[PDB]
C-alpha cells in the first residue's frame, strides 16, 4: 500500500528543505570567522599533552557554537514546533544538538579519507582534530562508524532533513512537559517520512535504519555529555568554550 503524499505532507516537506538550504550553508564560507584551528604535534595522541593544550579546541567550540544557532534556527522552522511552548522548546534544543550537529555534520563527511571536508586543508576535519578538542577514542570511534553507516543509506535530502527534524521533536528527552503534544509533531513528521520512503525512495527497511540511527544519537550523546564533563575540568577550559556551547552542555 503506496499512499500519496498529502498537501499538507509536500508542504512540511519543501518547509524543512527551505529551513535546511537557509541554516546550512554547503560552501561553509563562514568558518574563516571562527577562532583559528591550531594542529600540534601528537603523534602519540598524548592525553596529557592534548588536555594541556586543547589546540583545536576554540575553533571546533566556535564551529559548534555556530552550528547549535543554525540547529535553533532550523527548529523553529518545523512545521509545530513553535506550538509548543517555550520551555519544551528550550529542553528539546538543549537535548538534541550535539545529535543534530553529528547528522548535518554527514554532508561535510566524506567516506574519500573519513573525514569532515569543509574546504582546504584547514577546514578539513579528522579524527586526530577530535583528540586535540581533548576528546577521546570512546567517543570518535563510534562517531565515525555512524558517519559512515549514515552516509551509506544514501538518504534523500527529503529524508535527511525529516530524520533531522524528528530527532528534534522526540518526546522522551527528559524534562519535556507536553510530551503528547510533541509525540503529535514528531509522529505527523515520521508518516510523512514513511509515505516518502514507499513512494520516492526507489529500490532496493529504510524507515527501520533511520530510526536505529536516532538510538545510535542517544549513545552517542551521552558518551560525548561524559567527555564534555570531563573536559570542563581542565582549568582554563571555559575560556576556549562559547556562553551557548556552556549553557547548552553545562
Ligand atoms: C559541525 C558541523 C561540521 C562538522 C562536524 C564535526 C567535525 C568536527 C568534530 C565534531 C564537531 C564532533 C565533536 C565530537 O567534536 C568536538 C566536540 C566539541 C565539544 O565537545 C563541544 C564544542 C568540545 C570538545 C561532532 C561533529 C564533528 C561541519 C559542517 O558539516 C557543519 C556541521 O554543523
Amino acid at each position: 500500500l503506496r499512499p500519496k503524499l498529502s498537501e499538507e505532507q509536500q508542504r512540511i516537506i519543501a518547509i524543512l528543505l527551505d529551513a535546511h538550504h537557509k541554516t546550512y550553508d554547503p560552501t561553509y564560507s563562514d568558518f574563516c570567522q571562527f577562532r583559528p584551528p591550531v594542529r600540534v604535534n601528537d603523534g602519540g595522541g598524548s592525553v596529557t599533552l592534548e588536555l594541556s593544550q586543547l589546540s583545536m579546541l576554540p575553533h571546533l567550540a566556535d564551529l559548534v557554537s555556530y552550528s547549535i544557532q543554525k540547529v535553533i534556527g532550523f527548529a523553529k522552522m518545523i512545521p509545530g514546533f513553535r506550538d509548543l511552548t517555550s520551555e519544551d522548546q528550550i529542553v528539546l534544543l538543549k537535548s538534541s544538538a550535539i545529535e543534530v550537529i553529528m547528522l548535518r555534520s554527514n554532508e561535510s563527511f566524506t567516506m574519500d579519507d573519513m573525514s569532515w571536508t569543509c574546504g582546504n586543508q584547514d577546514y578539513k576535519y579528522r579524527v586526530s582534530d577530535v583528540t586535540k578538542a581533548g576528546h577521546s577514542l570512546e567517543l570518535i570511534e563510534p562517531l565515525i562508524k555512524f558517519q559512515v553507516g549514515l552516509k551509506k543509506l544514501n538518504l534523500h535530502e527529503e529524508e535527511h532533513v525529516l530524520l533531522m527534524a524528528i530527532c528534534i521533536v522526540s518526546p522522551d528527552r527528559p524534562g519535556v512537559q507536553d510530551a503528547a503534544l510533541i509525540e503529535a509533531i514528531q509522529d505527523r513528521l515520521s508518516n510523512t517520512l514513511q509515505t516518502y520512503i514507499r513512494c520516492r525512495h526507489p529500490p532496493p527497511l529504510l524507515y527501520a535504519k533511520m530510526i536505529q540511527k536516532l538510538a545510535d544519537l542517544r549513545s552517542l550523546n551521552e558518551e560525548h555529555s561524559k567527555q564534555y564533563r570531563c573536559l570542563s575540568f581542565q582549568p582554563e577550559c571555559s575560556m576556549k568554550l562559547t556562553p551557548l556551547v556552556l549553557e547548552v552542555f553545562g
